[PDB]
This record gives C-alpha cells, sequence and structure tokens, in this order.
C-alpha cells in the first residue's frame, strides 16, 4: 500500500495519451488576456534571436553575380571601376567518431576542470546568471566507477561552496548530480541494495552542500527510475541534520504521463517534511530512448507523450501547478523556447520577487535567448534569473551528454531547429500549444492521438 499521492502516480505511469492530453487541457490554457501577452512577448524574443545581426533582413536582399560585385568594389578608385564598368575498418571508424563528438561537443562544455568552469563564472554572475555545474559523468559499470564519480562530487562540492562564500542556494551557484554515476547498474538495481548503498552517498553530498549552503539539484534519467528517485528524496528529506534547510533540488520531466501527479507527491512532501524544495521542470532528454525502450518492453502504452506538442501542453499545466505554491516549491523552469518562457513569464503574475522562481538554460544553447532576460529593465531585459547548467569534464566523459544534445539540437520538431529555419514564420514558431492541439483534435476526430508514426508497442 502506497500513500494516496504515491499510488496516482503509479496509475498514471502509461495511461491513454487521449485521456492524459485531454485532462491536461484545461489546467494548460492560458487565459484569453494572458494567451495574448505571451504571444506577444514571444513573438518579440523570437524575433530579436532570428534576426541577431540581420539574418532575415538580408533573406529580403545570383552568388555569382555578388563575386563579380565584390571583385568591383576592391577597385580602388570609383573612376576606374565605373568605367570597367562601361568600357581502415574499425580503428578509423572509431576515430572519426570520437574526433567528431570532442568537435561539435566542446560548445556544451563549460571547463576540464571544476576551478577552470568557476574561473570563468564572474562575466554572466555579474550579469545576473547563476550556475548549476554538473561533473560530467553518469551510468557507472561498476564499484569503482561509482566511487570516482563519488569522489568528483565531492571535490566539486568543495570548490564551487567556497567559491559561492555564503552567497547561498539562490544567488549562489549549485551542483547537479546523477543517481546513475553514484550506484553501479543502477539501471537495473533493486531497492535493498540502492538504500543501503546508494542512498548514504546522496545523504552525504547534501550534508556537505547544506554546509556551505549551495544548492544540490537530482537529475532526472530514465523513466524506469523515477520511483526509485522518489523513495531516495523522501528518505532524504526527514534527515534530521538538513531540517530547516530548502537547498534539495529535484528534476521533473514533463514529457512522463506521470508529471502532474509527481507534484501532487512533491507539494506533500514539502509539507510534510516542512521545506521549500528546488524543482526544476524540464520536458525531457532521453525521448528517443523511452520511445525504444517502450517498443522493446511490448507494454500497454509510452510513459512519455509521442507527439511533441503535448509535452509543450503538459509543461504549461505543470508550471501553473507549481505557480500556485510558492511556500513549498521555488520552481526553475528549464526551456530554451521563447514560447515557454513567455508563458511562464505571464503565468507567473504581476509582482515578480526574486525568489519566486527563476528560468534555466543549458551552456551553449540559451544564452542568446536569455540575453534578452537576465539583466536591468534599462538595457531592455526583462531582469528574470536565469541558472546556466555547466557540464565540467574531459573527453572522456563527454559522450552521452552530447549524443542527447545532437538529437536535441537536430530534431525538426525542437525550437532551436524551428527558429534558425529561415522560412518557418515566427507566428508559427511561438503557436500557443493548447490551440495547436485544438486544432489537431478538429482535424483527426479526437483530442490527444498519438504520433500517427508512433503506434502503441503491441501494434
Ligand atoms: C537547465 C536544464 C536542465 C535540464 N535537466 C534535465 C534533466 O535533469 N533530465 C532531463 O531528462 N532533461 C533535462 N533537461 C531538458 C532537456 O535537456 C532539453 O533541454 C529540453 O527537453 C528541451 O526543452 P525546450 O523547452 O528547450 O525545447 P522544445 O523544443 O520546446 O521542446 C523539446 C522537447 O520536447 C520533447 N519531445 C520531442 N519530441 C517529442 C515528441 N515527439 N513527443 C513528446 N515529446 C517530445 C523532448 O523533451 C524534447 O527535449 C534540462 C534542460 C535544461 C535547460
Ligand atoms: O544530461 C542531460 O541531458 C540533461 C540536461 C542536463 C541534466 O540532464
Amino acid at each position: 500500500p502506497q500513500s494516496v499521492s504515491r499510488a496516482a502516480i503509479t496509475a498514471a505511469y502509461r495511461r491513454p495519451e487521449t485521456e492524459a492530453v485531454s485532462m491536461l487541457l484545461e489546467q494548460a490554457r492560458l487565459p484569453q488576456p494572458v494567451a495574448e501577452q505571451a504571444h506577444k512577448l514571444a513573438y518579440q524574443l523570437a524575433d530579436k534571436l532570428r534576426n541577431q545581426k540581420n539574418a532575415s533582413g538580408r533573406a529580403g536582399m545570383g552568388v555569382a553575380l555578388m563575386c563579380l560585385a565584390e571583385a568591383l568594389l576592391r577597385i580602388p578608385d570609383k573612376a576606374t571601376r565605373d568605367a570597367l564598368i562601361r568600357d581502415s575498418g574499425e580503428p578509423l571508424i572509431r576515430k572519426g567518431v570520437d574526433m567528431a563528438m570532442r568537435l561539435m561537443g566542446e560548445q556544451f562544455v563549460t571547463g576540464e576542470t571544476i576551478a577552470e568552469a568557476l574561473a570563468n563564472a564572474r562575466k554572466l554572475e555579474e550579469k545576473g546568471f547563476r550556475y548549476s555545474y554538473d561533473m560530467l559523468g553518469e551510468a557507472a559499470l561498476t564499484a569503482a566507477d561509482a566511487q570516482a564519480y563519488m569522489v568528483s562530487y565531492q571535490q566539486a562540492i568543495h570548490a564551487i561552496g567556497k567559491a559561492s562564500n555564503g552567497r547561498g542556494i539562490y544567488e549562489g551557484p549549485g551542483i547537479s548530480i546523477k543517481l546513475s554515476a553514484l550506484h553501479p547498474r543502477y539501471s537495473r538495481a533493486q531497492y535493498d541494495r540502492v538504500m543501503e548503498e546508494l542512498y548514504p552517498r546522496l545523504k552525504s553530498l547534501t550534508l556537505l552542500a547544506r554546509q556551505y549552503d549551495i544548492g544540490i539539484n537530482i537529475d532526472a534519467e530514465e523513466s524506469d527510475r523515477l520511483e526509485i528517485s522518489l523513495d531516495l528524496l523522501e528518505k532524504l528529506c526527514f534527515e534530521p541534520e538538513l531540517a530547516g534547510w530548502n537547498g534539495i533540488g529535484f528534476v521533473i520531466q514533463a514529457y512522463q504521463k506521470r508529471c502532474p501527479l509527481v507534484i501532487d507527491y512533491l507539494i506533500d512532501l514539502a509539507t510534510r517534511s516542512r521545506r521549500r524544495l528546488m524543482i526544476r521542470l524540464v520536458k525531457g532528454a532521453y525521448w528517443d530512448s523511452e520511445i525504444k525502450r517502450a517498443q522493446m518492453d511490448g507494454l500497454e502504452g509510452y510513459p512519455v507523450y509521442t507527439r511533441k506538442v503535448y509535452t509543450d501542453v503538459s509543461y504549461l499545466a505543470c508550471a501553473k501547478k507549481l505557480l500556485a505554491v510558492p511556500n513549498l516549491i521555488y520552481p526553475q523552469f528549464a526551456t530554451h523556447n521563447a514560447h515557454t518562457l513567455a508563458a511562464i513569464y505571464q503565468l507567473a503574475g504581476q509582482n515578480y520577487y526574486p525568489g519566486q522562481y527563476e528560468f534555466q538554460c543549458l551552456h551553449g544553447m540559451g544564452e542568446p535567448l536569455y540575453e534578452q532576460v537576465t539583466g536591468k529593465v534599462a538595457d531592455g531585459k526583462l531582469n528574470r534569473p536565469c541558472r546556466i547548467y555547466a557540464p565540467v569534464g574531459t573527453h572522456e566523459t563527454l559522450l552521452a551528454y552530447l549524443v542527447r544534445r545532437l538529437l536535441e539540437n537536430g530534431a525538426n520538431t525542437s525550437f532551436v531547429n524551428r527558429i534558425a529555419d529561415t522560412s518557418l514564420p515566427l507566428d508559427e514558431l511561438v503557436a500557443d500549444p493548447v490551440t495547436a492541439v485544438e486544432k489537431l483534435a478538429q482535424q483527426e476526430g479526437q483530442t490527444g492521438l498519438p504520433h500517427p508514426k508512433i503506434p502503441l508497442p503491441r501494434d
């Protein structure tokens, strides 16, 4: 027997999308006036982003001719110019792969060593950005692997905490950790061994973060690990040494059917354990693998949505739920999507205060968007804080994170991919996801039908 809130998470695991999407719709819908201010802000943010160095206005203004025009413009004297016009198998494939990973991946890495990352934190921190550092590495395969991740996480907390120098959990830097790094073969670990071995290391790192008064966030990974992550979180929140401290962070993934039910659980947990939880709301990073995984499991359905617009709707519904309980949750709204950002900005209401919520972004992806957001109003900014997720490590820790980035940047449904498309008009790019879903429902006959190219695992 689970609590009321836990049982309800379980019962939502793979509920039919028509049902899941239908229940989210009214929770996600922006009231008329909020919708229009969100549309307008989303449009302005996306316009500035696209047309940074006049990229579209130069579209408005063949190549052969320009080279001749170029050569003609290098003729120093206009008269002369005018007068001229009048009158090896396995290891070769492995090497190209390892190299291309480094080349493409550098943009997403803040530094090789935590010091190096930290020494460069001054530039954006003075502009009002914050940081969450991640010592790259995950999915420990051996007892030794996990031990080494544990020591890298401990070392980072010391350096981050010393650099935080008492600025605290909101204004100061934090750390992000992956539970998969701390226990060998996490992907298949049983409740009993995780509690005996993983939990004491999570507890120990969290106590340390509390000594330095820095935030410590537990990243969300694959969906089959949600339940055990909640058991770990629960225990952690009742530690006496952590009483009255609100630095514990936890990620929730809006692409999951369970997400809203996990929120109901977290609200009850913050209440029972007498704390404000730092909760990062994301869409999620593992969608391609989740789809593949469920298709091989052959179960009743998917634990994630199959159309990107449904995830967008789920995120807005979940964002409203989070924003309603400021005594219990500090929401951290992770996104690079201008509509998403604008919707959250408006949904948060009037009378922003720094401790109400922040935005978050990944290093190498969100800086352009958030250069319009974080900063003074007199500089034309929104004056909302943003916390940059800063991966730290060498080439041997980068692979899995990089692949997730390529999937995110390379998917035609991604905002960061669609905004680069000269040809997709701004209004479509920032279209309201609820209205989009209702448009599909009127075309197709029912609300929340799965992606037509993604049938159920049994079909
Ligand atoms: C600071 C930060 C921290 C993050 N931490 C985590 C974390 O701990 N764990 C984690 O899993 N993710 C995490 N993410 C989220 C993930 O890494 C992506 O960055 C995020 O999902 C992209 O959302 P968006 O709003 O920027 O882009 P959008 O383009 O609006 O949405 C992109 C996405 O929608 C979802 N999607 C794509 N196609 C479909 C489809 N067909 N059906 C349903 N959904 C689809 C995927 O989640 C994909 O990322 C984090 C993101 C940030 C910025
Ligand atoms: O690892 C990832 O891909 C996501 C983004 C940062 C934390 O979890």
